[PDB]
């Protein structure tokens, strides 16, 4: 009954790959004696990027003038979203030809990290973040006394103060076999890898909610989760009430909300077969009938499961 095809937008399971995008960076305590803070972004490929501004957990309300060297190879639309910024303080953004800012000086900047650092040294450094790509960049403004007085680029450097994320839709293979039948849905997610690296025992989020979004559902859910690598399945339910049964050999983390909304059956580890045919067969033999859908994804760490009605 399963005829696998590359899945469309209407397939109930939509895969994504959310990643942290840091390549190299540094941070410094050195900007203390100077008048403005200098935060450098070196982006590595019109596209828009969200720049989220907030102070370090130490600071209540950030008062120090800021300068942002925002390097990109091709132009980008920078939409700055700030929290706890003193209005009226000098806001300077050094940007490339064609780039624009929201909520400013146009420059010719070098592409290398040390050259871009050298460009900043010549004019004025608190932080440098080289990023692979980015939808959103999160920067915590303030001098952290944990860093050295110098900013020395390191490809193994990561601070929670300077982060950037990217969400990439991922193609899947799959089939929808039946509709919700006995106020229940049974979904099989066969994942090949959680990421594009050797990052072991990572979280794979299963976001479970109605396709509508405003009207909460009374629906029982069975999930058969399979991966050929070790993963931690994170179940995040929203606006769905009913039984939740997870059939997997991996570890399962339930959201605080999954527990208040759903009656989660005790996760008893199960060894499942591989491939669409074997997995559909296993489900029916174990009393999870009829199967709503099957999805095969080569690489993903986030699945959006949407329930009909």
């Amino acid at each position: 009954p399963c005829e696998l095809l590359p899945v469309g937008v209407g397939h109930p399971v939509q895969a994504m790959l959310k990643s942290f995008t840091a390549l190299s960076g540094c941070a410094s305590r050195g900007t203390t004696s100077h008048p403005q803070e200098v935060h450098i972004i070196n982006l590595r490929k019109t596209a828009e990027v969200a720049l989220h501004l907030r102070p370090i957990q130490s600071l209540h309300v950030h008062q120090k003038p800021l300068v942002f060297i925002l390097n990109s190879p091709q132009p980008i639309l920078w939409k700055v979203r700030t929290e706890k910024l003193a209005p009226g303080v000098k806001r300077i953004f050094h940007v490339v030809e064609g780039s624009e800012v929201h909520f400013v000086k146009v420059e010719t900047l070098p592409h290398g990290n040390e050259h871009l650092l050298n460009w900043a040294h010549h004019r004025y450094v608190t932080s440098f973040s080289e990023l692979r790509m980015a939808h959103d960049i999160y920067i915590k403004v303030g001098e952290d006394p944990v860093f050295s007085e110098t900013c020395k680029i390191d490809n193994k450097f990561l601070s929670l103060n300077y982060l950037a994320s990217y969400i990439e839709p991922q193609p899947s293979t799959g089939c929808v076999l039946s509709g919700p039948d006995h106020e229940q849905e049974v979904h099989i997610i066969e994942l090949q890898a959680p990421n594009s690296s050797s990052a072991f025992q990572v979280d794979v989020i299963v976001d479970l909610r109605p396709l509508d979004g405003d009207i909460p559902l009374h629906r029982d859910v069975v999930l058969l989760l399979k991966c050929e690598k070790s993963v931690n399945w994170v179940i995040k339910a929203h606006k769905v009430m009913g039984k939740l049964e997870i059939m997997t050999s991996d570890t399962v983390s339930l959201s605080e909300d999954t527990e208040r909304l759903m009656q989660v059956s005790k996760t008893v580890k199960q060894k499942l077969p591989a491939g669409s045919q074997a997995l559909i067969q296993w489900a029916e033999e174990n009393g999870f009938n009829p199967v709503t859908s099957y999805t095969n994804t080569p690489v993903a760490n986030h699945f959006n499961l949407r329930l009909r009605e």
